[PDB]
């Protein structure tokens, strides 16, 4: 049940005239460089829609880049922010702490993976939940290094930019970076150049690399995505998450699962480890978390995290009560709706979809993603060569349908299904149809 | 003025409370341990110049939440606007389909910075985020790598930011190493200069002839400083140095950065701190006070700098939240609709008044600030030598009669007052007194 | 004609008295760390044979890690030494120059690959000669990044550890290391996860790669061992360095070929570039340069080492004038008793038994040029490192008296670095050692 | 006894004819930037003069920059190298040691402070000597973090142009510079901004700034120069050193002496850290060690040096047994001429005379130094301010009249005496009238 007409509406040309008088002033103001993908203004945005300020309504395959997973207008988390604001809009936990910080906290140990004893901390965007991750792994283990991976994406401070793989446009002239960070080789199946290589055989190709460049005994944390995100949504081979994961437990090295952008139920679980049962030492989240609100957290062994001595972690804004109520109607509603069964519901008809089309052209070099996180690696016609031009192409061609689509990777050639979980099924088989239309007129 | 929830000072009996321990005792499971607080009890609802606690307990808040909710932590017009904002929509990510509140706020900090040149802005979530920006913007503006940063600096707990600041206990300790290419170079601190005639131009002279010998200008991207320094202790630089300081920066091509995080908005009696010496920086970075304590921060500087940013270089997912917008544009007018320059000015005048009577009546090494951000710091009796331990007792006993007060410094042996600028006369000279007993009492 | 009996001979027992009790000296003063992998101390060395202080006489198959191939007592350089030193030690070039360091800079800007205009300053180490090159780019081209390869060793300084891949023992709780280093795929065809995979496709991935990672526009040089030494005396696969350099040159980006072991005839030709003559932007050079003596120099386009400020490079001890003596001697007798050929030669004697050997499996890869060369030890029927056998057949191989030198990644690479001045015959004879000890483990 | 007569003599203008040959061949093959300070060029250098290719006898005030304290032609050391260089040049110790560089490890175990176990490695540079030291202190410690001071000079690698304070020429263009380095206070009682400072207060000052801004603990070295070099000669006020000392080893932290330019005999002592009976934890050595032959050396704890695991300090030419018989044979002369009585001498002789022009002055700040390590800094007339002007003038008025002076500082203010301690009194007193009359003269 939703509160705007759920329906891909598009009345004549856009940008209309009250988008086109934004933009005017848009760029009197804002930073040049500051770009949009879409050049219309959102008014209103719920269910599966994002209607603009003159009267059309787009269907919203991007949820914010994984952030309205619950939708951007979920009565519960409008309801519980409206409330909140009413009593205080911040404390600062660190000086005056509050029950909403608390709460959120507990939501946190009992949905993240592991039975063991676990503790929260709470700050506002991913880069600070990277951020802090990798402090916490720094100072409990006392080592230097930390591994990140090839097609990596960790964010924009200056640390998570070092995290961060590809240079364009996330890096370029923003250094030095971060010093003692490494990059290894990540389980990429369709690029693999060898095509039979097994997840446990790319780990170990991973291991051999940290050990003989570095050495395990010096690594204070592994982190990578469990499906990389902006890289491309790269899912590694069966059998190399759990391998990392037993080797970093061998080595006394912290592994930091970013599940910034796959976490709350975004795969079809409620972190993207669990398909594979993986039991991180420490897990970065944000994005889903708060329904839209600022709010990131890093929840991870009790033993690693109550390491850090009083007042080393923390920040002004972090655990704001106004996100955290956020974050409580968040959590509630993925539960009450079962957005987990959501997800999955969302991975058949899509994937279906695309597989159909698949078998009839070729472009379509690979299908991948679980859950409301799939994607579509568009190649030159015959070969596994990368297409970004396509990828440009029927971006701008769903956007002329009304259907706003984003895309990814590190050779620019990924679309990428970040559909808010609420959904309804004739909403995305809309938009699937108009995203498959466009591929074949292209 | 009006407000909401009784502004009297009121402790009914032994705190923390019955309600206030039962949420550390769920706290203590969830929580990292080294996530400390300073305040033993819970807030339920903060409004002017109380904080109320879940026991009922109303304590006067002589923090605003480390200079937060300047506007006070509920004012109506703040909470209609995140209200009315969240209903429509929570978030769509400015960097895919942007919205009217971000350009909004935008035209706001163009036109209330210093300078009458062009200018554009871009904003984030945290002041980290904000100081992390201005950075990448010097160094890709300017193709240098070197930034400089100041004794008793503070600017944030990423590992850049925590590179640019000072004090290793607690920010630092442990969480290395740090991001490269940063110089710290000697501030105008008057009270503790080993010269007490120097003068602000000398000052400066001393700052620029190291960062000429050790650097060299012509290799540095940015200067970065705090108008008046923060955690620092509030050291308010001698007549004269931000001026030199500026000038210089220009002659030589550095972009020279303000932190206005704690001291912009209003907070010092002007807009902006460096309005009192009228110095008109390159990029001035905010948070803060800016959204009336939701999550949000800005950097607004040079057009020729920030439009030199390559497209899509600077950004994140949350940034310029709309809910944080509505909020932030909500609380500027309140601003200007009060006059909260005036009553900063104002509280200036009372509060150091109250304070200049106590010295007269020896412990109080020195009286500084502007505004409603003001402090004394505390020596040993007969010397300058710090008393961090007198300062510790003054915070706690302060706390015991209802009042809370924070603390800082590099030497941890200042007082700080950080009240809303909201407060009524009658809460601020209750406080002052109740600060002043305390600090004969020990 | 040499100087000593250049003929192996071990007379029983070593380390023997005299030898014992430098060992027993050693360990009150020198640290515990620093190991010698010959357990006997020399007394002269000369030719191929280096004799300990008890009299004995062993086969010198590791020239002083590829230093001394002029031998560690060429007739010209201790004469050249003996006098240069009796006029003086030092002055420091930048204060009071002096003829042997311009003489030496106008050798190698003459023996350099490539006609175009090059200078050249001189230090004392390869570590400093390296740290040099890469000041260069970085002034030169106003950019931060360096990239360096798999595999790669180029020194024991903060930044050449950095630039360096493997971490034991060159690098381990040594840091935090120098930034802005970026590390890339390296072409080792014995270990290619696509076998068939092609010099020129290697280099495509490198550059992609780095493309992606870092941006072509914004790495101030590309350095690479022409044969990576430490590493494993890897040589990349035809068409990988000119692919590279072509790139470099495309993009702004200082190419530095790091010639510090490949350099001065070790592989055939004046440096190992020349094999398929890739012109490099500049070049990194120690070791063989002087006999032995300490020494090291960068050579490159003038345009870059002409854009350093005045004072910009240098150091106290740099260009020596007994080192230059020394030099100036040593390249004199690469020319006038033509190593690069005898260096042809023994490639020639050298893979001939290595290639008997592989024939009788534990020999994965025979490798190298000229008296460059390697064989790669594998578990036997597969492509598993063999280090076990490796440090064994050293072992083995000292038990007789010859002298022999291990390295790679994986611990499990035997090393041929004769002086190129040895004879056939002892020679042979180091190799039917070698042979024997590999069989009988 | 001399090989070379020991008096100045120019015949007519220089650079000479062949001099002049050698730098028109030099200006096509030599770097451009690779300057000397002196257009002639050596032929031979003994004793106390440097003969020139043209026959000019020129007055060696510099000793190649402290080398060739011995003398450039020592007959011991000329010797030993030609004996060593028949036997072998190279072996490589790491591979096929030698007697050589046992025997040097002896005597600077026995000549070196301290009668606890200490041990040495042999390298080439001071730069790669002070590499090492600091390899050690951090794989020792097991800490990161290596302070160093204002006005140091430790070298032209990465990590020594970190540690190194002056940009130019040094570092200007050459970074981003080697991680974790942080720059200290120096007692440099010339120009404190308290005259009356004492060194122990010197040493709080810079204590209480490590302490706040990284932490003892985190420390793994304090690296400072007995006596800085480059930096002007500056000798800390009494009691500085041994308070370094003293809390280093209260909080764990390796303190390394740089005594490359100070070490064997050049400032009267063994070391000039025996001035005040400082014993080092590392000390850095080149320079004099090997009267001009390339040999650098670390000495240390053995505790410190012995932590190294196998294989993890070295290098190919490192303790060249040619150069190691120089060095024997430098020592062994140091001993049997009594160099540090000769040192001594020359500090009565050089202060008498220099004191003597201080008082006919005005342009002469600072007198300064110790033995054979001594220095006058130039200012201007009736203040304090630098004269770089007066100090190149003065160089080249002395250059132009056959006595070759050196100069430094960061300032670029200060003459440096630097003679071989083998010098004559009656070459001393010549050239030391001639630098008077060049300052009176300008
Ligand atoms: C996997 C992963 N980790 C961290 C981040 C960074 O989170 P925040 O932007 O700081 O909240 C992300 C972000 N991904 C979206 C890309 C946004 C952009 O600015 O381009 C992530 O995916
Ligand atoms: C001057 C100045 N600059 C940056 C910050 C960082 O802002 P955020 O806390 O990341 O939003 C600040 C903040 N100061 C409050 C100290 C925070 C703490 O963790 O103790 C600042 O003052
Ligand atoms: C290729 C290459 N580059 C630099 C070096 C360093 O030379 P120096 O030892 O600094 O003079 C080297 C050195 N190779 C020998 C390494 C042995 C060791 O363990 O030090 C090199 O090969
Ligand atoms: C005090 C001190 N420590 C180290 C060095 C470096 O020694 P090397 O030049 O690398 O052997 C020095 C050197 N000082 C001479 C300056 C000459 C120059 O490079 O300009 C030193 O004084």
């Amino acid at each position: 049940s939703y509160r705007i007409e759920q329906k891909r509406n598009i009345n004549g040309a856009f940008p209309g005239p009250k988008s086109q008088a934004l933009a005017e002033r848009r760029s009197a103001v804002v930073a040049a460089g500051v770009a949009s993908g879409v050049p219309v203004y959102v008014e209103d945005a719920d269910g599966g829609i994002i209607r603009d300020v003159d009267g059309n309504s787009f269907i919203d395959l991007g949820s914010g880049i994984a952030v309205t997973s619950v939708g951007a207008s979920d009565p519960a988390v409008v309801a519980a922010v409206q409330e909140a604001a009413a009593h205080f809009t911040h404390t600062c936990f660190m000086v005056t702490p509050y029950e909403g910080y608390v709460a959120v906290t507990e939501q946190l140990n009992r949905l993240t993976p592991g039975d063991h004893a676990k503790r929260t901390v709470l700050f506002n965007s991913g880069a600070e939940a990277v951020e802090n991750a990798v402090k916490v792994a720094r100072l409990a283990t006392g080592r230097d290094a930390v591994v990140a991976f090839d097609h990596a994406y960790h964010g924009r401070t200056n640390l998570t930019m070092a995290l961060t793989a590809k240079a364009m446009p996330y890096k370029t002239n923003f250094g030095p970076f971060a010093p003692e960070v490494y990059r290894m080789p990540m389980s990429y199946p369709f690029r693999e150049e060898n095509p039979e290589i097994t997840g446990a055989e790319a780990a170990k190709r991973a291991i051999t690399m940290i050990e003989k460049q570095i050495g395990g005994d010096q690594v204070a944390a592994i982190i990578i995505e469990p499906i990389q995100g902006e890289g491309g949504f790269i899912v590694p081979a069966e059998g190399f998450l759990p391998a990392l994961s037993e080797w970093a437990k061998e080595k006394g090295i912290v592994f930091i699962a970013d599940e910034v952008q796959s976490g709350f139920c975004r795969t079809g679980e409620w972190f993207a480890v669990d398909h594979e049962g993986v039991v991180p030492d420490i897990i970065t989240m944000a994005k889903g978390i708060a329904g839209g609100l600022p709010l990131s957290a890093i929840t991870g062994r009790a033993d690693l995290l109550d390491a850090v001595h009083p007042g080393g972690l923390g920040g002004t804004y972090g655990g704001n009560p106004v996100a955290c109520a956020a974050a409580l109607a968040a959590i509630d509603t993925m539960e009450q709706h079962d957005l987990n069964g959501r997800a999955r519901h969302i991975e058949e008809l899509a994937l279906g979809k695309l597989r159909e089309l698949a078998a009839e052209l070729s472009v379509v070099g690979d299908i991948r993603g679980r859950g409301a996180m799939l994607a579509i690696e568009l190649v030159q016609p015959g070969s596994k060569e990368p297409n970004a031009e396509l990828t440009k192409a029927v971006a701008a061609a769903c956007l002329k349908e009304g259907v706003i689509i984003l895309t990814c990777g590190t050779y620019g050639n990924v679309i990428r299904l970040l559909p808010p979980l609420v959904i309804s099924d004739e909403l995305l088989i809309d938009g699937l149809e108009v995203l498959a239309a466009a591929i074949k007129a292209h």
